[PDB]
């Protein structure tokens, strides 16, 4: 490593049921793993100066206590909050009390589902969203964070 | 391989010609010819030819998609004000069956809530917001993924 | 028992409606709107009813058509496609120049999604017709020769 | 001699709909429902379709007529009057015996009070026609038998 | 000497019901008691009161066409067709004959579909609450309308 | 063979002094003094003493209900303009729990939408609207009949 | 062991099942459920009347004549479930308990049919379980009224 | 006669580990372990092997239905309070594709407006509300029906 | 210290049909009348050196005027609008128009009584709001009052 | 003179009190305020316990352990307010008394903070009062349970 | 004089007698009392004839409305608070029938979502909002010109 | 006691309003719009205001003219007419070019229709007039001096 750049650490938080991504129906609806996913982020990352840390859980509890000790250890998080987007205003209240600037980042386009997933408690306080766009939404993210952070 | 050349169409809406004139030392400095130039070179990097049209014009920007049929592979769409209120943008999109991606620079969702509702957000393959002119590399690189399946 | 009084009328088109008879012709549809248009101008000519068009993308061009309606014709067909749920200004040239119309629409408008549920005209409209194809043009025209000579 | 295969088309009317010419004829105008339907068979006879009707202010009238035409009846224009706004049983009847229909109303229904902007047919109708008088009905056996030749 | 009014009263669904369950709790009067007494009242004051109470929505829309230049007035209880009748409020419209709403109940102390009329509006005035007298104040409005008194 | 004496006051809301004043050719002659003179007379034939306050004071009308409390048997009220608005006129009937009759002479249900709402009608023994000024008699025969069980 | 009495009401274009396009959309008749059901209900002491009718007033007069007759009601309501006040007001005005059956699932079709005139007076609701719903009904009935 | 054996999973939502604790003699007496083990009988004389849990931690049921994949036939499911606000057990049941029956022990349209809204009832088999311990019974009978197309 | 100790004015105003407390079947809905909790109020007042003044209307007038007589003379408001809280744009106005910090008191619990006394024109711009907890809900907000003045 | 047994119970995020920029937005953490508190009930013969947690299902077990053991509960539901039927349904399974606390003011925040799956079955609401609040809610309480 | 006299009332409702008093180098320094006067020379310099009315007492206002019925030409009225809750004022401006433009020193759709209701703007001849004291010189204008056709 | 800088304000017309003055004159008046804007032009002279002007039914030269006013204009009086309700791209042109607004409507828009209870421009500008008719462009140009040179 020869960097020049400050390093960056950025945390990537995964909500319920994203522990499933890649094994029901793999011909049908996709096989990337969300373990295959992060791997290739963390290198991406890696290249630019950026230390990533990762968690996925079906347990509210857990992402709202890793996003409090991320306070004043984490300086971007990309989230993909998944049906939480929708319901847990406790995630929302745990972003706005660490301070942290996020992106939110949903794999498949919430627009054209349900009505109910039009309605997000992140969304407003994000620097940005990203729907639809399938695993490479979370490149994108880390590409946004690192400019944002870097204003380039 | 040698790749398939990509056609991409990039259409900007109303007022986005003003990116970079007011309080540049504020909002930023980049124009929106800057950004459609360093677009356009990342583009054919990648063996995609990209052509754009920036119009305050909504019959521009229509007739645009309507001659993008048979000959445009994909659209990146930044409608500015016309997202909440062009069902005609919508339909033009729709006639042709096109691919798009929709792109804001600002998060719509940190807005008045009126900015909430998109004519196109069900309708597109996807959408970015809030990530500034890197939108239209992020929905250029998605766009690339989708036709050749990588 | 006496000739009849020639009626002007003027066709409005909207938005998109170019495209007719273009994409997957085998799927969705042969005839173009210039066919369309061509049979309407031949059936009206056969009862006295000189038939005039206009069909644009440009929303300034089918008001600025309404304003030059004025005191020169006697009824109009318009189907404002998109526009239909969107401008109130069509509303409003439609209203100052006191032409009585009908709004057509090829498609069901109720069968599709719910913010296509309102129009901006058919409070105003003498009438509204969806769902019946070209023929609603032809409807229209019946419509409007029997309201105005009490036929 | 006819060439066409005849088609077999169901009219039914509504409550209210018996009241047509009564109340101040030289107000409201003169035609009975009678004068219309008389008009109406005539013009199908023309075109080799045979025209069965019925009028009813009876729901359950209407619903076991439809459930009589399963089978034999081609096409249905329907005018359900004050039933388009509140009858399930109605758009359940149709929807079981799926024979394809036309919507009708004298009247224009967005130019009247909100609640008459709903309907329970209107997003499962091939189309819909309102404000045109009677001739709707004309313009829905037109329509009927363009959507069911393939002209 | 009064020039004599025609007056039809209509009542809709469920009003047969009256006086039968725990007449001890919910009271004892009989739809048929009510009408007979009110047919007397508008005898005494040269009113004919024709009736009908049906739970067929197509009697009472037949009863007012059947009325058509021949009533002055109607009173009219519509019961759950309040709520849901459309054609109840056309046929009134159709025939063009004045007509009171009324109510035994508070139809406004009830559940919130309740709230609203499809008659309300084109009545000359609407009675709620009041219980059996009620169609008696429709009665002497009705005869005050048409004789201005 | 005697009744015993019953005693109703009578409230009127803002504006009803208007009552016979403009167009008394096109909207009626009646004021509400002639209203309230016929309307005590009545009463005083059945052995029913009737108070009356008309007021465009929302205060007046409170403080009148508040001295009702173990004085009067039973309330007739118009509320005109203060029924659609008034949450303390609700919770003064309420406060002193004498029972009352709410009485509009117009059809509230014929005009604007925000006259179909009232804050007295679904606690009130019932409710006259559109029979003009025939309308307090009912209100007053109801009273008697529901004090008196006949 | 002491007889109950239970009515089975069943709403408009409920005369349809089984009708139309068989292989595709279902074979059973209504008067195959009843015949079914009317066996079940005997094996256990219950005389099961029923009444199918595209006539609103038909279902409100069968009700009120189920007055101090009938010790419970099965309703399928059909389309009448979304807009019939008098037939919330007769089952309310002759109080003998009942359970609304839907043989489809309301809740997965269109918007209006989420509401029901009669779900929140009800000893219960069964929906989407086809012909069996009506089943479940009777089998609720007897142990609410036997206290089994 | 033969029949497979069919693998079932009931789940029931937070609070129903009350049932039967509160004034017994007016609230009733049932608890959620008798409920259950009457349940499981019933099921094992008609071949169905009966799995059950019951929790107040969203994420225990959520896991239990990945746990449930390619191994449960059927599952049903009493989400309690869950039922109007979790869409993260709509999306489990959508990923693991179990045909499942939502079961209430109350008749949920009689009660506050929130509870007439379920995240699950439009994706659900069928739903089944205020029969009381008897509906998860039903819904036993109707998943052997549903399965052996009985 | 000193500015510890120094006298706060305080007006509680208290809005229509207040006046009606303790009068019906006090046996069934309590005995304590308005001037019963605003003796005991201005007692505990004076034992902290806060001159308490009082006014009960049910006259809207009046405690608009009373507000604007506050100016620059009254250090913090306690009011219980009563029926006003859901109905009075004025009364909102009146406070913003004086600037003095306020809290907002109900002796019942505005929630679980009828959806239009849900809403508030006062509880957005309060300092705090009590509801429910009968005539103390006046001392909890006196004893918040001297808090936020004093700085205890 | 008997002693009552309170619970205190606070939700999510409540443990970052007097942590992000102190000089700004306070300094006071969640224990300093409940250790004050605990001693202010011991003064008057209350044995008060607490429990703050991020873990949903740690607030509803607390609740179910406290049948027939607690006289009175204080809340601060934090964003579960808005969201948790699963807590109410939990406090109208125990049946004991509570009183909803709020630091803040969560009528001057984002309209969806006025609404609360609790207010309407507390006995009463305090916000915007800060710390103080759950001080008044235990002198309510000790009133309430004494009749003083 | 050449001009027949036009007599006008202005009305002012609730905290508009607050208007200069707090933070005067912040908010303003104009009073009420200074508005009117200044307003009261220009309606002379053109013969009109200007009364005028504040208060905090809605009944003061409605009972000047019925005291102008056959005197007031014309009507400028800022309802202040009362604007979003009055009917009673809304039917007092009904019952006297004199033609009102409705002012508000600020912009009322600036504001909170209930300050975009009123219950005077569909039945006044316009509505002035935003431009200040100034507004009031504006509705005077207007009414000279409605009046004598100018 | 200082000579006045001059002001540069540009009034902006929306669609239909150059129909004004020509329908049914003895109902609806006389004046147009070029009688308003060469009275209001002199109006500004007289107080050093050089006052610039475009009516247009074609939203595009709305947005244009108002990006053409960045850094030239002090103030704008728009009156959209039906773009009032329809449009966020007008909304999104001022500002983005930052220059304070008044708006103004001839007609009463609260005694309308529903629909035009709604701007998207209101909450923006610096005030509205509605209902005064031509005299509403010479309040906006008082309202304008006064709020630039705190006068």
């Amino acid at each position: 490593g020869s960097h020049m750049t400050q390093q960056i650490k950025l945390l990537v938080l995964n909500g319920p049921n994203l522990n499933l991504l890649g094994q029901r129906e793999p011909e049908v609806y996709g096989s990337k793993t969300l373990d295959d996913i992060i791997k290739a982020l963390t290198d991406e990352a890696a290249l630019q100066n950026v230390a990533l840390s990762h968690l996925q859980s079906n347990r509210e509890y857990e992402l709202i206590e890793k996003i409090h000790d991320a306070f004043e250890k984490i300086d971007f998080i990309i989230i993909n909050p998944a049906a939480f987007t929708h319901t847990s205003v406790a995630l929302r209240d745990a972003l706005l009390g660490v301070n942290i600037p996020f992106i939110e980042v949903h794999l498949s386009n919430v627009h054209a589902r349900e009505s109910f997933r039009h309605h997000s408690y992140l969304s407003d306080i994000a620097q940005g969203v990203i729907c639809g766009l399938g695993a490479k939404g979370y490149s994108f993210a880390l590409q946004s964070a690192i400019g944002k952070l870097r204003n380039i």
